[PDB]
């Protein structure tokens, strides 16, 4: 996260981090992601599609910091991984860049309920907040694009949602954006999601209700202007969360 400002997972308890296991002992930080029920994360295929092997991944829930540990914290193996089969990468633009991951404890039980665990809401078919919202973003991602290293606290800021209109203009992303996804950004540019936040939620207050709206998928650099960071758009992806959530 560009700017904004560091927070505790008690203010975003259902934010999950999603680390991969390597040969020998190495951990590494993946990608966000966002609890929407007590056995199912939610997140981004790009994040797992070149390594498709759900044994190599760790979730960790109610956790604020990156390399270490936060009271309350729980960790789970992947069940199952499950990527969109029409996922692709054009240029610049990422489509159906989302995923579900099952999650079960070393005991085989879900998610537990707690002050820094709950689940986010889904939004209802096709209704997403009006253009000009203001919506928030979290994560465990770089806080300069010239940094090589994540910060080890949390952090989380907000930007505002941007018309497919705004967004599809020539200076913007042009028809390389599309109804399946929505842009977000600073009105200053100052600050945006950056690499290492992906897969993490867009949450807007939606009639009174934290909704998670969007999956922070892509965007041109961080941070830049008119260069708005890109998410998958949540409400088009309900029937595909249904089918895939079930048995
Ligand atoms: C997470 O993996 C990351 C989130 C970026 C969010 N960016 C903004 N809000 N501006 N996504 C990606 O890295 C995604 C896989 N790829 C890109 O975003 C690429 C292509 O669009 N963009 C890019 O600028 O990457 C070049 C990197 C800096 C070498």
């Amino acid at each position: 996260i560009i700017g904004g400002e560091f927070t505790t997972i008690e203010n975003q308890p259902w934010f999950a981090a999603i680390y991969r296991r390597h040969r020998g002992g190495s951990v590494t930080y993946v990608c966000g992601g966002s609890l929407i029920s007590p056995c199912w994360v939610i997140s981004a295929t790009h994040c797992f599609i070149d390594y498709p092997k759900k044994e190599d991944y760790i979730v960790y829930l109610g956790r604020s910091r990156l390399n270490s540990n936060t009271q309350g914290e729980m960790k789970f193996e992947v069940e199952n991984l499950i990527l969109h089969k029409d996922y692709s990468a054009d240029t610049l633009a990422h489509h159906n860049d989302i995923a579900l991951l099952k999650i079960r404890s070393k005991e085989g039980r879900c998610a537990q309920p707690s002050r820094t665990i709950q689940t986010i809401s889904l939004p209802s078919m096709y209704n997403d907040p009006q253009f000009g919202t203001s919506c928030e973003i979290t994560g465990f991602g770089k806080e300069n694009s010239t940094d090589y290293l994540y910060p080890e606290q949390l952090k989380m800021t907000v930007v505002k949602l941007i018309s497919h209109r705004e967004c599809q203009q020539p200076h913007y992303y042009g028809s390389e954006v599309t109804t399946k996804m929505l842009c977000a950004a600073d009105p200053q540019w100052k600050t945006d999601s950056c690499q290492g936040d992906s897969g993490g939620p867009l949450v807007c207050s939606l009639q009174g209700r934290m909704t998670l709206t969007g999956i922070v998928s892509w965007g041109r650099g961080c941070a830049l202007k008119d260069k708005p960071g890109v998410y998958t758009r949540v409400s088009h992806f309900l029937p595909w969360i249904r089918s895939h959530t079930k048995e």
